[PDB]
């Protein structure tokens, strides 16, 4: 996250770490055992870090369970990052409480200016890297499906949205990868792709949640 704020321990509670060895990529938890985040963060050996903060210091909140099984979404095109969702099992059920608590799923799709809250723990520098150990917070509008497809032309899909400003100073980038974009007390982004990071006229790009509430009920319901 490049020019945002830290959000305070344990005050994103859905937000997950996927961890194979190293933070890589974020997550949602959307009940006691699954986990949302996008394709383009698959692998095997997949640790599933919940209640974190610090993701280098045990702190005393956090519960670490391997995943069982990953599902990318059947549609995924690596090329194009169509379709950039998927979905994680864990061995065992999640213990909820204040501190870790599963975000809702949208039962419609945000419109352009709502306002949302995109968290990871990402790179903080559009140019050069520095890292951050605790999590970072941006609160960031949806924009118009027009200046979305007039800053990428022949790139976005309607599985996609632009969030974010386009002055730049203010984006996700590497390592936020998979994480939430929660508005209004749901969940309907999944950040997923950008160019660089925090670049004018660049906004981050995201998965569109609402498009695929009828796959993650089925899938969760027979699996
Ligand atoms: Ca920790």
């Amino acid at each position: 996250i490049v020019g945002g704020y830290t959000c305070g321990a344990n005050t994103v509670p859905y937000q997950v770490s996927l961890n194979s060895g190293y933070h890589f990529c974020g997550g949602s938890l959307i009940n006691s055992q699954w986990v949302v985040s996008a394709a383009h963060c698959y692998k095997s050996g997949i640790q599933v870090r919940l209640g974190e903060d610090n993701i280098n210091v045990v702190e005393g909140n956090e519960q670490f369970i391997s995943a069982s099984k990953s599902i990318v979404h059947p549609s995924y095109n690596s090329n194009t990052l169509n379709n950039d969702i998927m979905l994680i099992k864990l061995k065992s059920a999640a213990s909820l409480n204040s501190r870790v608590a599963s975000i809702s799923l949208p039962t419609s799709c945000a419109s352009a200016g709502t306002q949302c809250l995109i968290s990871g723990w990402g790179n903080t520098k559009s140019s050069g890297t520095s890292y951050p150990d605790v999590l970072k917070c941006l609160k960031a509008p949806i924009l118009s499906d027009s200046s979305c497809k007039s800053a990428y032309p022949g790139q976005i899909t309607s599985n996609m949205f632009c969030a974010g400003y386009l002055e730049g100073g203010k984006d996700s980038c590497q390592g936020d990868s998979g994480g939430p974009v929660v508005c209004s007390g749901k969940l309907q982004g999944i950040v997923s792709w950008g160019s660089g990071c925090a670049q004018k006229n660049k906004p981050g790009v995201y998965t569109k949640v609402c498009n695929y509430v009828s796959w993650i009920k089925q899938t969760i319901a027979s699996n």
